[PDB]
């Protein structure tokens, strides 16, 4: 069996760079699966397919297989100066029209964009987990704030829509974060507020396996030890 996964620079190996790293990349020694961990740096659901980064797993992936999903770190900004990753409000049917390096682009809403996805690797067989974004550091203002973003229900909302797993690791990543503390929490992020370093990104990938766990997710199957760090919910 083969898991692949698609996500941004908080998922991807090398991460942000400069001795940062994703989460993807601490998976394997879970699993009794093979991991493909095609999440690339800077890319938002638009920009993944547009750049045909959610084709190339649908033409390689075969029945039985898992696609794991989650963006949202770089699916804001504004389209007057479309940086080529922003989405189009709403989270239906919505569509958004923009010139983007010569081009007159069609632009969906966020959920529109994981939902054609999703549908995609349903039809090839594989077994579909959409995500919640993982947070940026809550500890950043010296006390702990819990501040969701609008892409954490938007993939919520994909799931139930297009009849796919759903597994909340937006919450499960804060919950931890809450309980390790200033201190600790602040040294997994250097540079900046998302890019985590690979310590950090360790515990991500824990909170997510955690949350595999609890929720009862299709991929517990799969699963050499089910011994992650917090609680439920
Ligand atoms: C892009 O296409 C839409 C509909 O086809 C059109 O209304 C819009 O004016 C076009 N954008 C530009 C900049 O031409
Ligand atoms: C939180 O930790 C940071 C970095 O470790 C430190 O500089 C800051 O003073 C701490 N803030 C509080 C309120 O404890």
């Amino acid at each position: 069996t083969t898991v692949y996964l698609a996500g941004d620079s908080t998922m991807a190996k090398n991460g942000g760079g400069s001795g940062t790293n994703g989460w993807g990349e601490y998976l394997a020694s879970y699993l009794s699966a093979t991991v493909v961990n095609d999440a690339v740096a800077g890319r938002s659901a638009r920009s993944y397919t547009r750049e045909g980064r959610f084709e190339n797993i649908a033409d390689v992936v075969t029945a039985g297989d898992y696609v794991i999903v989650e963006f949202g770190h770089n699916d804001g900004g504004s389209l007057s100066t479309d940086n080529g990753r922003t989405d189009c409000s709403g989270t239906g049917a919505e569509v958004c029209y923009s010139v983007y390096d010569g081009v007159n682009e069609t632009i969906l809403t966020f959920p529109a964009y994981l939902e054609n996805a999703a549908k995609l690797f349903t039809a090839k067989g594989a077994k579909v987990i959409l995500s919640s974004q993982t947070p940026n550091n809550p500890w950043e203002t010296g006390t702990f704030v819990n501040s969701p973003t609008r892409f954490v229900e938007y993939a919520e909302l994909a799931a139930e829509v297009a009849g796919v797993e759903y597994v909340d690791h937006w919450s499960y990543v804060d919950s931890i974060y809450e309980t390790l503390g200033n201190a600790t929490v602040n040294s997994y992020f250097p540079i900046d507020h998302t890019h985590t370093s690979p310590a950090g990104a360790e515990v991500v990938a824990e909170a997510f396996l955690k949350a595999v766990v609890c929720t009862g997710t299709s991929l517990k199957s799969v699963l050499t030890t089910t011994s992650f760090e917090g609680t439920c919910l």
